[PDB]
């Protein structure tokens, strides 16, 4: 089918879901329930943001920030409750 088109929080909606995902260790890219894991900041701690910021959803965020999320990205690193966390290669 279709998914997404050049956007740029579509852009961002599937690093953090990609991120979480990767520190998840899950075989399929899996979403980002953001209402439950900001309940819970313990539950998941996301770090490597971009600088002046907050962790929320992509598209609560604003335009510059999705831009600095995918510049910063490769600094964005998620970070579970439990500890090892599944490192992408390096």
């Amino acid at each position: 089918g279709s998914s997404g088109s050049s956007g740029l929080r579509k852009m961002v909606e599937e690093v953090f879901d990609v991120l979480y995902s990767e520190a998840l260790g899950r075989a399929s890219v899996v979403p980002l329930p953001y209402e439950r894991l900001l309940r819970e900041p313990g539950l998941l701690a996301v770090q490597g943001l971009p600088e002046g910021l907050a962790f929320r959803r992509p598209a609560e965020y604003d335009p510059k920030a999705l831009m600095a999320i995918l510049e910063h990205s490769h600094r964005i690193r998620f970070k579970l409750k439990r500890p090892s966390s599944g490192p992408s290669s390096g």
